[PDB]
């Protein structure tokens, strides 16, 4: 998962013809840390898609405008449009993330 470090970079990768998956997170967060222990196989299954991270405190403008309400959240984009949003309250286990991505990519 490559880190996005600016608003322009964010705009740029979300205007992809092929879908893009972005994890919003922060370094202090033990739920964000948890997710990293189990997310790598899901990333591999979903290899065909680009995965990125956004630090929630670093790009607030992005966070607020994409209606990111807690962390970790997983949002999916295609041609600039937000196509799915996994809110952090439901992002607690690999089962939950897998199910969200299956529902979004079906």
């Amino acid at each position: 998962m490559q880190s996005i470090k600016s608003n322009e970079s964010f705009k740029s990768v979300i205007n992809s013809d092929t879908p893009v998956i972005v994890k919003f997170e922060a370094g202090w967060c033990p739920d964000c840390r948890a997710m990293d222990l189990w997310i790598d196989p899901i990333v591999e299954q979903y290899n065909d898609y680009q995965w990125y991270t956004v630090n929630r405190d670093e790009l607030e403008d992005v966070v607020v405008e994409n209606e990111v309400m807690g962390i970790p959240s997983l949002l999916v984009f295609k041609n600039g449009d937000k196509i799915a949003h996994l809110h952090s309250a439901n992002a607690k286990s690999p089962e939950q993330v897998e199910s969200f991505l299956a529902e979004t990519f079906k």
